[PDB]
């Protein structure tokens, strides 16, 4: 029964508009790093086991090492791993009375949580799914998400040659009916195509996009309008065949409820970098008991997290497919080690115990401590 | 080496005659030829002798898990729903996979309909079991595999008030009180004054300290147990369980929209599907799953179902060996929102115990308890 | 005049080919010859099997009930042979409905109120039935308010074959038989439901009904996505679209197609189907036999006339006892459209039945009495297993 | 038309259980620290004017600071400070569809929003109230809240003596039918007596506790039921008299509309520290169209975010009463220099141009900048 001693945040800072590397996009506003960074964290034991975790860092990362190192630290500090989610339970509740239910206190404890399932699995010597129910599945199918090509055309010869490497599911970033139609010309009738709408849209404006598309077969449509428009977003999965799907930018399972029950998704797309393993199976189990379809989202990261993802996905009787990230998953590979691989539209679930990823000697070098 | 399921063998176990539920039996509730008799207070079947299901599994190492189930009626019909379907299913499975084999047993009979009853109650004892093992090839206590150990002791309550007078069913509630015991439950079939006046006995004798709930038996309109809730709210009311029968969702909700009190149900169901149009009607406050009939596995998603919508669970309690006993203070102890779990030894090695008004929580690995050699002997095989 | 004596029987014959089709690579029977199919992870027998109930009366008069025996079928006769029985014998089977309230009361406090043990009431409640129509001279239908009816609509249900095209055409042949309604199953389609319906349309013409059973392993927008996508070529109705348990995704398919919806088939009592009615989730009841028992089957009927749904009872393996009891309920009911017919079961049964029971030229002929009006042959009795 | 030159974030650290100074109360299980501290903003423009802001920093200051700092700061320099209100949703849209829209996000707005109201004020010589439609009292009726005593005895003595001071409004911390009885019996039947019920209960606990109570004359129950318990909250409010109270923890609009669509409020209690000008005004206005009773909440700070609290409350139309944290106000009274007081059960609203009160020379001198 060992027990944690000892808690680092860290950044890691990789190249790929103001100052200091942010610029914002004008469909939703929204500001983003040029250059791609996460927060890692590292968790060892009284007797040297080693585990993991990884949230956000795109924006503020020392904002989140600060939760990390001024709070949870301690209050995580002489705990047992197998308590992982009781643990999550603790912490979350030290601040939920004053309204960090969310954001950068989420992620912080998404961090943590993630690194007490590593140390769990590597202490138990199982892979965390193993610890999640059971294991359903070794490969999990994969979809192709954003063309970030500068045309159409463009757009529909990188969708072809991703389908000429065995994967037939794809996502394109609307920010819009006829980009919807090449890409069903180009890629042909069984492939099946997801528009991701980001958010910025009325009901109204949301269901005539939807409409005129799918005359060509859409498989869901993401983020139809505000997270904050649950009327609009029940609206829209009323008035529409179409699977509606949201969830990449909740945090808990608590999120979710309001959004089942005004029945306004079909499909969750939780992203484990911002939720952590407990609050992922806590949403993915409600799903299931509701009838909902988890389909896991994807982003920028050293690949903790999605490994983490990977292995709650596993255990998930729900999960239909994963997001794959193609331009971050390529590059980010030589920062890991262990059996975590996408190909052939499928990523392979790890195998060894916890995550059954760790960052390689390399890129503990490229780390920041905080 | 990865141990998988090698043999699973089931059994019945008849258990130390107790004082019932209820009595105290009358006249005119003699068993019949075969040995069951009915109770003319919940036209419901007994058994003469109390009896459980238990069910064996060795994975191919040796290692072996411990389940149970209920055994009280036909209990060679879970049993042959054991050996027959789903034993050949679960022979060469990971008892680290335990929820997903669940999902499988239950998928294989759920489109006909099978989704409770017997069917559960034989998905229940191999879950356990299951479970069991998991813990034992981890050598770590059920808990620390569902989510953590949140307590090693589990507030109790006294559920057995069975006497002829409402005087001995206080004197014997008081005898309680003195061991220990700050919450109590009385059954109203048994409340022959009424259970206003069973409810101002018990409060006067036993103070303003303790608390004391109502296990309303289901045979009411909701209309009748809301009358009857009122009647009893100014002696200071825990819970009312079961106010109306189980088929009465829209009753349900309405008692409990037309009560101060908390509305406990959840004994008779099998799984969290059960759950979800009492809560999306808002027509209970308290869970009470009983971890014989539903395993492990729906256990823990009821209670994780319970968290979610802020409903407190307090397990419901049955005679048996102490197997899903013990399966249901592992899953106690793992849940954010347990307030206590009811309470009603020789046949079992472990450290699983009630004292002062609280369980004790085993502590090896798995569930924490083993049946005995000798009770290993009286196990009638199937 | 009162029950007596209560017996248990399994009859079990061998298929020539496995129910709903071959096995597909990953779908071998087991040990015990249990296969488990892909589609909806469900169990099946390779052989067809039953469990019947012979109940007879101080005076000789003899009653036939029959439940499911697919999957561990020495359960439901242990439920009966246990529990059941004592509580039966000594009781009128003009009592018969007030019988199957007293036995399901026996164990409803423990939840023991749908699978398995209403199975083993349905049964006894058959052979109650069959007792009382033979011992007052009446048809059962004449002791369940009336017969509104001697023939009854039936359509053709399953078309086992390997290719979308040789479905078609079996479906053709049963056309040329007199049969205008089919539904195929989707476990089965396998170019994908639309380019089933596509053919089956093309192959049998604009006026005949084509229903599609979709067994249940789909969320609502699967589901919505399918029936518009089989709509174009004229469906009849979308059977178990959605999971038993997804009363909210059923309520939403229901809404969000034209379709009539069509759903009952695994329920047990009339307490299931409040919950679909009051979501506006079902247009169509598909009432099994087997599973109910008469006593149920008639509640359910009756709240589908209540509530203006229509009735399409469902029709399964068996020796035709509990169908004969379809029959004469169906009879008596108001709202019955029509009624399932398994021919691949129904043909090669027949030597295992007396009786008048027949169908014929897109249409079954109801017995005519007393009691069920069928009974087990001579030599369908020398193949009974007691329990 | 002067512009936002320069922005600088601070420490107020003062003195009044683990190693960092961190303790957990065991009845909403929530972490304090043991001595006070808030998060203060300087923003000066072109031409030399100051505006200030604050928020809460009891933990893990350092976070809001970084994310004002790393973030904010940039996109706010150079804007005009009668925009406060659209700069507020401008950096709101910022990182809204990544989940940051309540916890530190929001308190670092706050913070921004408050000091370029501020900085409004002054620049055009009124003081907020009369920049937010008008004024509509000069004085705010204030009432007691918590009395920190050790017994109920020394606690109905404590507000005996606010009651001699002329305060005829009470709020007791429940974490309890009887100290309702000796509050009434001490105080007599005109004073008015709410309950601070601290979220820890379920719909059935509250209901009956608030019952109890009733027969003394219940002012208000706060918090019954905790935050995400929507249908606890609507079953509670359904199921009693006593108008229910919530809105301490909450951050924007937002938050408030699904409560008031469930009917399960009579009175919000906005915290500006942790929602700022913009969103107090907008919570106060959704609050007025939906005759909902405005109680503003006050807590441990400097008294800046209090102040901007006051010019709000003097501009809404439904603020019945103010909140009067005593052993917060009265110490912190040194640190500022301005016309707010609180005397004979009101506050004063303050009269300069902007908040109308400043940190004085020497509560300048104790500030640690980020």
């Amino acid at each position: 029964s060992d027990r944690v001693k000892k808690i680092e945040s860290f950044t890691l800072t990789l190249p790929r508009p103001n100052g200091r590397g942010y610029l914002v996009r004008k469909a939703n506003r929204t500001v983003y790093p040029t250059f791609d960074r996460s927060v890692l964290v590292r968790i060892e034991t009284e007797n040297g086991a080693v585990g993991w975790g990884e949230t956000y860092g795109l924006v503020a990362p020392r904002a989140t090492m600060e939760i990390i190192d001024d709070l949870l630290a301690d209050f995580t500090i002489g705990r047992d791993p197998f308590d992982a989610a009781a643990i999550h339970d603790d912490l979350y509740d030290l601040m939920r009375v004053r309204g960090y239910t969310g954001g950068f206190y989420v992620d912080a404890l998404a961090a943590i949580d993630i690194a007490l399932w590593d140390l769990a699995g590597k202490l138990a010597g199982l892979p965390v799914c193993k610890l999640l129910g059971g294991q359903r599945r070794d490969r999990i199918a994969a979809y192709i998400s954003g063309l970030p090509e500068d045309t159409r055309a463009k757009r529909a010869e990188l969708a072809a040659a991703w389908q000429a490497k065995g994967f037939s599911s794809f996502k394109f970033a609307s920010p819009v009916a006829k980009e919807m139609e090449i890409l069903r010309e180009r890629l042909g009738p069984a492939v099946r195509i997801a528009c991701d709408m980001h958010w910025a849209h009325t009901a109204s404006e949301a269901v005539a996009l939807i409409k005129a598309m799918e005359p060509h077969g859409l498989w869901f449509a993401e983020a139809p309008v505000r997270t904050e428009d649950i009327d609009g977003l029940a609206r829209v999965a009323a008035s529409v065949s179409t699977a509606i799907a949201v969830g990449e930018e909740w945090r808990t399972v608590h999120d979710m409820v309001p959004r089942v029950a005004r029945r306004a998704l079909a499909i969750v797309q939780p992203e484990m970098g911002h939720k952590g393993i407990t609050q992922f199976m806590r949403i993915g189990a409600y799903a299931h008991v509701h009838h909902i379809k988890v389909i896991p989202h994807a982003t920028i990261g050293a690949g903790i997290f999605l490994a983490a993802s990977l292995q709650a996905s596993a255990a998930l009787a729900n999960v239909d497919c994963h997001e794959f990230q193609h331009s971050i998953f390529e590059p980010n590979r030589r920062l890991l080690v262990g059996d975590m691989d996408c190909l052939n539209g499928e990523y392979v679930v790890p195998t060894g115990p916890g995550l059954g990823v760790e960052p390689s000697k390399e890129a503990q070098g490229l780390l920041k401590k905080h």
